[PDB]
């Protein structure tokens, strides 16, 4: 018999639970066998990105499967962090400072840093594709009233809230309704779902 | 303050922003160390960690921030001859074929058999890749070039395409990767992307 080369990742067991329209036994989704940890679209997840040094969080979009190996791809929409916002594109559209007065802009870089919320994320249309090995937690992302209310006991590390959209370039910010977005997508299709959302953010 | 770095600082990519012909808009990466450039229409190898080999992509879009340099390689993703659907493929340049013996294992075993493992299939998936994956500029021709080149091919840096398709590996449509290439360096990011996307959807 070969007996085949494993790593730890081998140990977790992601499992492939497929369902049909509402029921179970069609729309899949992830289940860690060592947690029960469960992913599916609408899910927003804090992942590992190596290329930042940190953290990055994205909302499943989708589930790929590919049934002749069992393959699967896990895409998702790209949230930007405070750190990826363009402070005066930013500033142009909610502070008035920034268009009536002329202030040098590293005031307003100084400003959105020290002002920022930093557990407030910013949803993109942007997919990326992401690696379970890298997977951290799942994210609970709110709206702003939700996190008014629960400011008090925020975990840094797993809660956040979302207001706006915006083009991947931290700019163009158009109030949303996150946890709509998250019905939305496991909803409607993949690629209708992404350009629906691609499309809110240009004229 | 003394910054730390790592053996990849010594490589210190440059960016190189330069009219609709040159001096100092485009952008492209250039490597002090050897001299590599980069930029719109290149094709590249890369280290693709989640996939255990490389993986082949042709840049599309170099996203600057001019507010702190930081830079987004986006590029196209090419299909290596194992991400291609057996069945759809034969089905689909053979076929007319009433018939399909043993499905997933004869498909399976006569495509990787008789497929050139050196032709790569364009898609319209685009993926952020990082600098320090990068291996080598992948050399893409079309198939005339390749038949010259034939019996003199290096199996790492020289590939031949002659087919767009879906990321799934199925609806292949005949394309000129020389002509995508001077269509991706000419035309809006966006526009290139949707173009090359529709090819394979019905209309
Ligand atoms: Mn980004
Ligand atoms: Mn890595
Ligand atoms: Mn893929």
């Amino acid at each position: 018999a070969m007996t085949m080369a494993k790593t730890l990742k081998d140990l977790q067991g992601w499992e492939i639970i497929t369902t049909d329209e509402q029921g179970n036994i069609t729309e899949h989704y992830l289940k860690r066998s060592s947690d029960g940890i469960k992913l599916g679209r609408g899910d927003s997840v804090v992942m590992h990105n190596e290329a930042a040094g940190t953290y990055s969080v994205y909302m499943i979009q989708e589930l790929r499967l590919n049934t002749l190996n069992n393959v699967v791809e896990l895409w998702a929409l790209t949230y930007l962090r405070w750190f990826e916002v363009n402070p005066l594109a930013h500033y142009r559209q909610f502070n008035p400072d920034a268009n009536i007065l002329n202030r040098p802009l590293n005031y307003y870089n100084k400003l959105f840093s020290e002002t920022a919320n930093k557990n407030e994320l910013y949803l993109t249309a942007e997919l990326a594709e992401l690696q379970l090995f890298n997977f951290i937690r799942v994210a609970n992302v709110m709206d702003g009233s939700k996190w008014e209310v629960l400011k008090g006991n925020v975990d840094p590390e797993r809660d956040f809230t979302v207001r706006y959209i915006c083009e991947p370039t931290g700019e163009k910010f158009v109030d949303i309704n996150i946890e709509d977005v998250k019905a939305y997508i496991k909803k409607v299709e993949p690629r209708e779902a992404q350009e629906y959302l691609k499309d809110l953010t240009l004229p």
